[PDB]
């Protein structure tokens, strides 16, 4: 598989697989497809706050104004 | 008939599969074997405090005196 540098690779593969962890009230809810949640992957996740916060940031549907960038210039040459 | 509140099946299968969730400092750590963490099983867990506390209770190696029952060296109620 791809190793990458570190953060971007982790962020990319976690978002792509759809590993979302969010705290809801008293209990943390985990979104993990069958097979990807292998113990070593969890070690890749690291269980750290900053990236996990970004993992929810992927799902954020709240649309509280500052939701996503929305550049609109997605094309224009490439 | 179904009584409710008391979920022996939930406790048994969660312990058997080795599903453990514990809050460590800031971050809840999840122990989930690949394949068993299917979303519907998470729904079976319910994500509630009481049963999950028991899910840690199975792992408790702290040996703080009141660890387990140990029905050995004593014949029932003596």
């Amino acid at each position: 598989g791809p190793l990458g540098s570190s953060a971007g690779a982790l962020l990319a593969h976690a978002a792509s697989l759809g590993v979302r962890l969010w705290v809801e009230g008293e209990r943390l809810r985990f979104q993990a497809p069958p097979g990807v949640m292998t113990p070593e992957l969890q070690s890749r996740l690291g269980g750290a706050r900053h990236e996990l916060i970004a993992l929810l940031r992927q799902l954020q549907p709240s649309s509280q104004g500052g939701s996503l960038l929305a550049p609109v210039a997605r094309n224009g040459r490439l």
